[PDB]
C-alpha cells in the first residue's frame, strides 16, 4: 500500500490545526515524526519527538540537524508545514509586514532545506523513491485575492521555490523529490482570523456571509477538515509518489478549478 | 484512517494495458473489489475479481458494465477511465475521421461510461461520507501540447476539462461523486513505444535512441516512469482520504509540466 | 506601431457579436478583411467581402479559400471565432450535442486551417512575422463550471488544438503563429442564451441574481464589451506579435486568475 | 486603434535591453514617458524626461512622484521593468542573495506601487479604461529550472503580485488594471550573463551547446528581439485592454506552452 516504513520525517508548525493531523496521519503510516514548533512544549499525539523551533532560525534548524543525526542518521520527510497570513489594504501594508511574512512562509524553506540538505542526501540513499521535501504553498499561491498582496505573494514563491528544488536536486543527482501542497480553505484558526480581519477591513459585510462566500467559492461547497490534508501528505513523502517531483499537488474542494 | 479501499466496488477500463494491470493490482492491495475491463474477449488479470469484454466507444458494452455490477453489488465506489490511444501524425495529413476515432476512445468513453453508471455512483455517493471517485487519464500531453500529436493532445485537454465540470456538476446536484483527471509523464509501455517508433518512420526523430533519450530529458527526474509508480495516485484518488480533492489535475510526471 | 497593412484576413462568425467588432477594428488596422458567417447575406461594416460559409462544412471552406486565392494569392490573418455554447444537465445530455459543439467550435478549425493552409503558408512568406491563426477558446477552457460539460470540453480542445499547431507549423518551417484567445463574461447574445438558459435549467434563481453573480465573479466588477476584444485579436494578427505563438491570450476582465 | 495618446508614462529601468524598446514603442504611441534607470545621467531615444532612480529607494519614488505630480498631475502608466538575475547552486546561495533579488525584482513594485497611488488613482479618473500598471515578470515566474531558484521564486513572486493588486484596485474601485509580463529568452546582456554563468557552474557543456539548447526549448525556434517587448506593453497600457487585469501576458515563443 502507501507506508512511510522506516521514515524519519520533520514536521514544521506540527502543533497548529493542520500541522496535528499530519503528525497522526504520519505516525499512522509507520513514520518517526520529529515535531517541531514555536512552544517550548506540547502534546503532539503521535510525534516520537517534540523540539522548540522558530523556522526563521538558523539556530534553531541547526538543533532539528542536530537530534536527527544523532538519533537516526538521516531524513527522509521533511514537511515545511509552518506559515502565517495577515489580510491588509496593500497601500496601508509597509514592507515590513511583507518581509515578514516572506521570512516565516519562504526564508523557513531556504534556511531549513540548507541546513538539512546533507540528513536529506542520506535519505536520497536510504530508499530509491528518494527523500521527499513537502512545502506548504495554497491556492492562494495559484490564485489571487484582494487583501490578501503578501500572503498571496508569500505562498506563490514557496510555489516556484519548490518546482526549482525538484528540477536542481535531480539534476544534481541527489534523488529528493520537492513538492508544493496546496490546500484550499481549511478550517483551522489561521482560516478563522482571515475570515474576521475580512470583516475589520470590511471586504465583507458580516462574518456569516464572509464563510457562505468562502463556502460557496468551492465547487464541493464547504471548508476543508484539517484531517483532509493527511493522506496528500503521506503520499507525497511515500515512494508510491516516486515519480512525483516539482507538482502542484492541490487539496482545494476545487476552488481553482473553476 | 490510512489510504485504503475497503468496500470500494472499482470499474477499471483499459484493464489489459501496462498502466490498467498496476492500477488494479495496486487496488486490489489495498482491498478493493475490481471489475476489469478491455477489448480481448477473455484476459487473465492479476487482482480482478471479475474480467469483462468491453468496447468503452459501445453505450452496449457499458450497460453490461452496469448490469453485472448492479447485479452483484448495487453500486459503484470508483470508475477509472484508463481505456486510451494515441496517434503521431502530420496535421495536414490528418482527415476529421482520425481526431473523431482519437475523441471517440479517450472522451466519448468518459461521457457514456459515467451516463451509464451514474446511478450506481449516486449509490457510491450514499456509501462513503467521502464519496464515488471518478478518475479520468488525462495525459501531460492535456496541459502542455506537442508538434505530431495534435490529435492526441486535444483529446487529452477535453478529458482534463470535462473532468473539471463533472466535479463542479454533481458537487452543485449533491451527488457526493468526485472527478478528478491524471496526467501521466511518459511511461514505459507498449503505448510510449509505438509513439516513438511513430516518430521515427514519419521522420520526426533520426533513431529510437535518439528519440528515448531526448524525451528522458524533458522529465527533470531525468527517466520515463514504470507503469507501478500510477498506482498509488489512483488508489489515494479513489480513497476516503481524498474526501476533499475534486476537479482537480493530480500530476505524475517527473517533473514534465513545471519545467 | 500596431498596425495591419497588407493583411488579407479571414474572420469567421464576423455578423455575431465580438465577430462584428473583429472587423470594424481590423479594417481600422487597415486589413483587407474577408467576413464570412451562415446568413446568406448580411452588412458587416468593414467588411471588404462577406460569403455564406458553414465553417461544419469543407465545401463552404473550400468556397473561402477559392475567393482568397483568386483576388489576393494569400491569406495572412485567419480568425476562427464561430462558435456556439449550451447549458444542460450532464446527465440529460445526448452524445449527439457535445458532437454538435464539437463539430462548430473544434472542426471548424480542424477543417478550415487544412483548407487554407497553402495560403498561409504564402501569408508566412508575405511577413517575417508570420501568417496568424487566433483561435476563439474562452475562460471555459481554462476552469470548469456545473452545467457547461459540451462547451467547456470543447474550449479546451480548441485551447490545446492551438498549442499544437503552433508547435507544429514552427517544427515544418511554414512561419505561421497560432494562438487561442479566452473571452471572460462579453456581453453578446450568446452570453444572453446561456444566462437564459442557466435559469430555465434551475442552476440560478433569476436572471437579475445570474447576472450580478458573473458579473462579480470578474475582478473589474462588470461584463466586458465585444469592442473590448478587437485591439487583442489586432496585436495577435500584427508582426508586433511576431514572437507570441502556443500562447493562451486572455481577456477576462482577470476571471481566470482569482 | 492602440495609442497612449495624453498617456503619462513611468518606465523603470529604461537604460536596459528591453527597457529602451519599451521607451520608444510608447513614445511612438505618443506617451509622454519618464524613463528612469540607475545611471545619473542617460540618452533614452523618446523619453521626455530621465531621472536617476534605484527602485529599492522610496526617496528615489518620491523624486518620480513629485516631478509626474508638478508636471502633469497624473500616472496613467507605469511599466516596473527594472530587474536582475543571478544563477547559483542553491546549496551555496546564501539567504542575502535571495533578499538582494527579492529587494529589485519585488519590493520595487511594492514601494513604487504605494508612492504612485495618489497618482495612479487620478489616472484612474483620466481614462474610462483605468491606469495601467504593467509588472515584467518571466517564463521563470511560469516554469522553474535548475541553478535559477532566486530568480524564478522573485518571478513567480511579481507574477501574484500582480494578480493581487488588480484584484484590490478594482475592489476598491480606484480603475487601475494591474498585469505581470512574461518574456522568454530575449537577446540582451541578461540574458548572455545567465548562459555564460551557466557554462562556468558547469551546468552546460559550452556557450554554444547551452544557446542552441535554449533556442530549441522555445517552439518558435529562436531567442525574441527586445522589440518584439514593446507592442505588447502598448497593448496593456492603452484603453483597447479594458477588459486585461490580473493577467499573464505571454512573450515567449510558445515556451511555457509546450
Ligand atoms: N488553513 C487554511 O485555510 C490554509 C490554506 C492554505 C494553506 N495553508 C497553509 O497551511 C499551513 C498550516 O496552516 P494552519 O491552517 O494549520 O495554521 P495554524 O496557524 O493552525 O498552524 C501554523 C503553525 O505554524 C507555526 N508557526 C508560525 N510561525 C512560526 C515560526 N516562526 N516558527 C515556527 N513555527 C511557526 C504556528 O505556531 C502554528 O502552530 C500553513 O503553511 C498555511 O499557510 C492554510
Ligand atoms: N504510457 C504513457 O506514456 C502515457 C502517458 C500519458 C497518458 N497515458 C494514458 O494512460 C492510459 C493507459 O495507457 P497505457 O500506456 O497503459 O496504454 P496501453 O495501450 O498499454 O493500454 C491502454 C488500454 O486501452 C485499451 N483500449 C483501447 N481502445 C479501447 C476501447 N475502444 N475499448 C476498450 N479498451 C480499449 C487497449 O487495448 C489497452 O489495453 C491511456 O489513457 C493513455 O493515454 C499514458
Ligand atoms: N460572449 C461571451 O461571453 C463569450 C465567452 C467566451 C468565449 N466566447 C467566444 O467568442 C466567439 C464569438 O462569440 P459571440 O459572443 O460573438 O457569439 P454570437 O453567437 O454573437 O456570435 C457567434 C457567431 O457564430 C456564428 N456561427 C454559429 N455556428 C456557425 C456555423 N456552423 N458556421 C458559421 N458561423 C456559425 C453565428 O451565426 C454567430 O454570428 C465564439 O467562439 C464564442 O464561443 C464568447
Ligand atoms: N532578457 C531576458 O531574457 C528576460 C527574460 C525574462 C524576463 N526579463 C525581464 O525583463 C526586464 C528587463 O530585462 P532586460 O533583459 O532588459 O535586462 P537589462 O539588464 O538589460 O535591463 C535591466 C535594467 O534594470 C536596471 N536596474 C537594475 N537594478 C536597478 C535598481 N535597483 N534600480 C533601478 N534600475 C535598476 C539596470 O540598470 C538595467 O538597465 C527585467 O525585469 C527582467 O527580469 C528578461
Amino acid at each position: 500500500t502507501i507506508a512511510l516504513n522506516n521514515v524519519v520525517a520533520v514536521v514544521t508548525g506540527a502543533a497548529g490545526g493542520i500541522g496535528r493531523e499530519l503528525v497522526k496521519a504520519m505516525k499512522a503510516a509507520n513514520a518517526i515524526v520529529i515535531a517541531t514548533d514555536m512552544a517550548p512544549s506540547a502534546d503532539v499525539e503521535g510525534a516520537d519527538h517534540y523540539l522548540q523551533h522558530d523556522v526563521t532560525s538558523e539556530a534553531g534548524w541547526k538543533a532539528v540537524a542536530a537530534l536527527a543525526q544523532e538519533k537516526y542518521g538521516r531524513v527522509d520527510a521533511l514537511v515545511h508545514n509552518a506559515g502565517i497570513s495577515i489580510v491588509t489594504k496593500f497601500e496601508d501594508t509597509p514592507l515590513s509586514d511583507f518581509h515578514r511574512v516572506n521570512t516565516v512562509n519562504v526564508d523557513s524553506i531556504i534556511i531549513g532545506t540548507q541546513v538539512l540538505l546533507p540528513l536529506l542526501k542520506e535519505g536520497g540513499k536510504a530508499r530509491a523513491g528518494g527523500a521527499s521535501v513537502v512545502n506548504f504553498s495554497s491556492v492562494g499561491g495559484l490564485r489571487g485575492a484582494a487583501f490578501l498582496a503578501a500572503y498571496c505573494t508569500s505562498k506563490a514563491a514557496v510555489k516556484m521555490l519548490s518546482k526549482c528544488l525538484g528540477a536542481e536536486f535531480a539534476a544534481l543527482g541527489y534523488n529528493i523529490r520537492v513538492n508544493s501542497v496546496h490546500p484550499g480553505g481549511i478550517d483551522t484558526p489561521m482560516l478563522g482570523s482571515i475570515m474576521d480581519k475580512a470583516v475589520e477591513l470590511g471586504a465583507a459585510p458580516s462574518r456569516e456571509v464572509a464563510q457562505a462566500a468562502m463556502e460557496m467559492r468551492h465547487p464541493i461547497g464547504r471548508m476543508g477538515r484539517p484531517a483532509e490534508m493527511g493522506g496528500g501528505v503521506v503520499y507525497l513523502c511515500s515512494d508510491a509518489a516516486s515519480f512525483v517531483t516539482c507538482t502542484e499537488f492541490v487539496m482545494d474542494g476545487g476552488f481553482s478549478q473553476v
